[PDB]
């Protein structure tokens, strides 16, 4: 009898979800940062896991990975990671999914209400309005280097790989 | 001949050496025409002035002593005969043509909107430029067009031909 039993819910990218956690499968980027319940898939949306009491009660219940073995040095393993949570009177429910380590981290670029996001070049120290746009939802490399002019951030990106972005001279605000 | 007064001429402010007599000019449809100082179809300023001899500098008095031109209809042309006079009262005379050209400017459409944007290209990336057009508005657009990922520009300038071809500023193709 499960009615009573805790429910796993999870977002991505804000999004609450309607499918179950048990099952899915997830593309995590070489060298990211894997918590099992709040990490950065590989396309740069955040993924987050958390539970209630019950399908019927939103009330806050603990949970926990029971099994997290994942490891992000190399490409081209595959880990599962099982969930438990808990509820008051100590039932039980549990979600297992599949983490596949694969080579790149992009990032998912959000206009934050805009349906558009301008790009810039830099020249110098100077800061150009670029024709180049991107809209909310695009997925780019982005270098590991930003810069800093007049005070604000820039990111230097790339719609095709992680070594075009880091001589591209097409940059974003960083958020 | 050597005592006789000299017409000379400039176009874009450049004294030509070539004699104005004999020349054969383009006019726009509609534009105003002066015959000592006009704009020609490509927007070069055409100033034409005289002096009292070839080795005499000092201004010479010089004026159209038949003018035609109507820049009315494309298709018709006119001769323009300038008469210069010097102190000593000899006289030179030229006759140049000028041709009533159908624009030689492209109008720009927003296609819906008012504005027309602006780009500068630098290699292979293009900047939004400050520049901006109406519709409507009438270039010169460079007989050489750009295409930047896969996107046709054309180099346009309002002041003339030869300055689209260098102006950095561009619009979408069409
Ligand atoms: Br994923
Ligand atoms: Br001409
Ligand atoms: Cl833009
Ligand atoms: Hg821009």
């Amino acid at each position: 009898d499960t009615t009573q039993n805790p429910q796993i819910n999870w977002t991505k990218g804000g999004q609450a979800q309607s499918s179950s956690l048990n099952g899915q499968v997830f593309q995590v980027a070489v060298g990211s940062n894997f918590n099992p319940l709040n990490f950065t898939n590989s396309n740069g949306e955040n993924i987050i896991v958390s539970a209630q009491q019950s399908k019927n009660n939103t009330t806050f219940a603990s949970i926990e990975a029971t099994s997290n073995p994942v490891n992000t040095s190399e490409a081209g393993r595959y880990y599962n990671v099982t969930l438990t949570a808990t509820g008051n009177t100590g039932k039980k429910t549990t979600a297992t999914y599949t983490v596949l380590i694969t080579s790149s981290q992009k990032q998912t670029l959000y206009g934050n209400g805009e349906s558009t996001i301008s790009t810039y070049s830099i020249y110098g120290n100077n800061v150009l309005c670029n024709s180049t746009t991107f809209k909310d939802g695009d997925q780019v490399y982005v270098s590991d280097q930003t810069k800093t002019v007049g005070g604000v951030s820039y990111s230097q990106v790339s719609p095709k790989s992680k070594n075009d972005a880091n001589s591209s001279n097409i940059w974003v605000k960083t958020s």
